[PDB]
């Protein structure tokens, strides 16, 4: 196993830089480990040790405990809102001071790690939402891949009627909500203030709740969508590009990947950007930080980017990745990699507020579950979310 090879590499190493992550397994965990094994081989007495912390929520809980225990790793994965939280504690090294070169990092991704003009993270494993679909089922009913929200609803209705069950599958969560909210003209910040209960928020949540009532949308309440496949007819889902390998292994049908339905055919829908940046903690030693500098330079290299992104369906974060022949060979044999990069052009983020992790799961996510699972009124559910978010922010 690659994590055994790493335990061994670090055992002989003069300096070990720990990297805490939230990859539980599959292609992402494996791709991270393969990258680390290759880096660790180039060094003499200098190594990275990846340490799985569970999922992403677990990782930020454990990073907060590590601050309270006074023992943080050298590097960790972080969302933009976690970077914001760690900056309140002044806990992050500025990346460009470390000596990492950022020319050629995608500005979509670089702007998101820049706080008061200073970059505090290295875009690493950046996902974009895509439309997964059942190529077999759309072909059986002569339904084209939908390019607009209108067409998507119409297709889900037609196919659900035909197959006797709801064919648009979704988790009732903030990530799914974001797709429909952004594409109905929603924004979360109104003159600097967080608003969860805007008319576009009510519209988005009402669209999903109506799709359940109308028999075209299927709430997935236990596991990833890709873990529920094979139970009833499936046409479509909106999911992160990093689910690609999970969908591929699970699907008994011919899986497709398309750009997201938008307001019009003039442009694909916006997708939510997910996945994480790597940060470097101030508490690391000069020697651990030097390992981080070389590790981050390696992760931004065209070949590392090419291998990582083709092994997983993460978006390659540099312009040079798309010029690498290994990326080019993968793309030539599989049109889904270009589809994911094309979608990555039409990209929105959630707010970069320190409290956003709590808000998205415990407040916004709960309001969406209330509406979807318990037929709560959408406006009443989001009005309660607004008050709980304002109270949290005021505390
Ligand atoms: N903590 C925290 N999480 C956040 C925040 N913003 C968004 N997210 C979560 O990012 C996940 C997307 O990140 P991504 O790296 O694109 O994809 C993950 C996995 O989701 C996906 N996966 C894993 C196993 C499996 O069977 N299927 C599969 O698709 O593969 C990758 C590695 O595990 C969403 C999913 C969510 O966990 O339910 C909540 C969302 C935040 O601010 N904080």
């Amino acid at each position: 196993k690659p994590e055994d090879v790493i335990k061994e590499q670090c055992a002989r190493a003069k300096v070990v830089a720990e990297l805490w992550h939230g990859f539980t397994g599959g292609a992402p965990k494996a791709a991270l480990e393969n990258l680390v094994v290759e880096f660790n081989k180039a060094q003499q007495g200098r190594c990275v040790r990846p340490v799985p912390q569970g999922g992403y929520r677990d990782l930020s809980t454990k990073i907060k405990a590590a601050f309270a225990a006074g023992k943080v790793p050298t590097m960790a994965q972080a969302f933009e809102n976690n970077i914001a939280l760690y900056l309140e504690a002044k806990a992050l090294l500025p990346i460009e001071s470390l000596g990492v070169k950022l020319q050629g990092v995608n500005l979509t991704f670089l702007n998101a790690v820049r706080f008061g003009g200073v970059v505090y993270g290295v875009p690493f494993n950046k996902s974009i939402q895509v439309l997964y679909y059942n190529k077999d089922l759309l072909k059986k009913h002569g339904v084209p891949v939908p390019a607009t929200l209108e067409e998507f609803v119409a297709a889900a209705k037609k196919l659900s009627r035909a197959e006797g069950g709801p064919v648009y599958w979704f988790q009732p969560d903030a990530s799914t909500f974001a797709y429909f909210f952004f594409n109905l003209g929603g924004s979360y910040l109104k003159d600097g203030k967080l608003v969860l209960n805007s008319k576009e928020a009510v519209e988005a949540l009402t669209l999903l709740q109506n799709g359940v009532k109308e028999g075209w949308a299927k709430p997935i309440t236990s596991g990833y969508i890709n873990q529920n496949l094979g139970s009833g007819p499936y046409a479509f889902s909106v999911d992160a590009s990093a689910g690609y390998t999970y969908y591929l292994r699970a699907a008994k049908f011919d899986l497709g990947v398309a750009t997201l339905p938008g307001r019009t055919k003039g442009q694909p829908g916006y997708g939510l950007v997910q996945g994480t940046n790597l940060v470097v903690f101030r508490q690391a030693s000069k020697e651990e930080q030097a390992v981080a500098k070389d590790f981050l330079e390696f992760v931004l290299s065209p070949r590392a980017q090419a291998v990582f992104a083709t092994a997983t369906g993460y978006v390659p974060v540099t312009e040079g990745a798309l010029k690498d022949p290994v990326y080019q060979a993968y793309a030539a044999e599989n049109p889904d990699y270009a589809t994911i990069v094309r979608q990555s052009r039409y990209a929105k983020f959630e707010p970069a507020l320190a409290e956003w992790e709590q808000i998205r799961f415990d407040i916004l996510g709960q309001a969406i579950k209330e509406a979807i699972l318990n037929k709560a009124d959408p406006k009443a559910a989001l009005d309660r979310a607004q008050k709980l978010a304002e109270d949290l922010l005021s505390s």
